[PDB]
């Protein structure tokens, strides 16, 4: 492929969403973005463009040799960032970001800053001017939890259960901005919100407090209105190494023994009937029942093994998580 510079060009880049069948449309703010332009042979056509909080850029440092435009939003300044050493298209296609910052306990993904990426062909048709529209998609997936609690006598009896947290176990660590759909869901490193249970999977696993949301008395009710308790952002995970698991983690006390118990859902084809894909929004409804004081509604000791019980009813639905980029 040709990598020689062409004549000076003017490129107008327009950023838009990936919308237009269950759909979760998310108004996502573009805080900043980077635009990479590449020639036919993969060379940079010019230094990457650093954009602010907008959806339009005029690039005049490039040439008529530009063939592809890649856009990454909300990763911050170019220098010292994930893309600072990108020299070619092959380099950019391999860049990955982590789900957590270097403390391991704070997410790179927040409601006010979600990574988005997209790409487009650049066409000049013999001219020196090009109009390029790039549709952005979320790099992450979103998981929401709805709890319908029909358990009775959780306190006051012989057996007591105290719910402690909604936790995400084995969140995929790697966020691929580009590459194949298969590459985006392959993981061999993970973060986990809780790991103090017998036989917890630990190969390439790091604990993260960002993957545990505390439960307080009064938070869980019959919830006739199906209100959402919390949500987590995570990356793609086909579960071929370890599936992602959403659970309620609780403490069961019987006489002189307290132990962790779980009300979990495995994101596998056989349990949830869904693995985790980027750009999807999962709604998990967990209906709990049983007379706790009488031995019912006790969950499971191993959240990594599928649960077959009348006491836990789980529905998992997946919707397209659509970007609606705003300034």
């Amino acid at each position: 492929g040709n990598n020689v510079p062409g004549e000076q060009a003017v490129l107008t880049i327009k950023l838009k969403g990936d919308g237009d069948p269950a759909t979760d449309t998310e108004d996502a703010v573009i805080n900043n973005y980077l635009v990479f332009l590449f020639r036919e042979g993969g060379a940079l056509d010019c230094a990457p463009y650093e954009g602010s909080s907008n959806a339009a850029a005029t690039i005049t440092t490039g040439t008529t040799a530009a063939k592809k435009a890649y856009v990454v939003a909300n990763t911050g300044a170019l220098a010292g960032g994930l893309f600072a050493t990108v020299k070619t298209e092959t380099d950019l296609l391999a860049v990955t970001g982590s789900l957590m910052d270097n403390t391991d306990n704070a997410s790179t993904q927040t409601k006010t800053n979600l990574w988005m990426s997209g790409e487009s062909e650049v066409k000049f048709n013999g001219g020196t001017n090009a109009q390029v529209t790039v549709s952005l998609s979320f790099v992450a997936a979103k998981i929401q939890l709805i709890v319908k609690d029909n358990r009775k006598n959780m306190t006051g009896g012989t057996i007591t259960i105290t719910d402690d947290a909604a936790v995400l176990l084995f969140a995929g660590k790697k966020g691929r901005f580009f590459g194949s759909a298969a590459e985006k869901v392959t993981q061999n490193e993970f973060y986990t919100g809780f790991n103090q249970y017998t036989g917890a999977f630990d190969s390439g696993v790091t604990t993260s407090t960002a993957l545990s949301d505390a439960v307080s008395p009064g938070d869980f009710t019959i919830n006739a209105g199906s209100t959402v308790f919390n949500h987590f952002y995570t990356f793609g995970n086909d579960g071929t190494t370890q599936p992602t698991i959403l659970a309620i983690k609780s403490t069961k006390t019987v006489g002189g023994t307290s132990s962790p118990i779980f009300y979990p859902i495995l994101f596998t084809n056989t349990d949830a009937r869904h693995t985790i894909e980027p750009g999807k929004s999962y709604t998990v409804t967990v209906t709990l029942n049983g007379d706790v004081a009488a031995g019912g509604g006790g969950g499971t000791t191993d959240p990594e093994e599928p649960v077959v019980s009348s006491s836990i009813e789980v529905t998992v639905t997946a919707a397209q998580w659509v970007t609606q980029p705003v300034d």
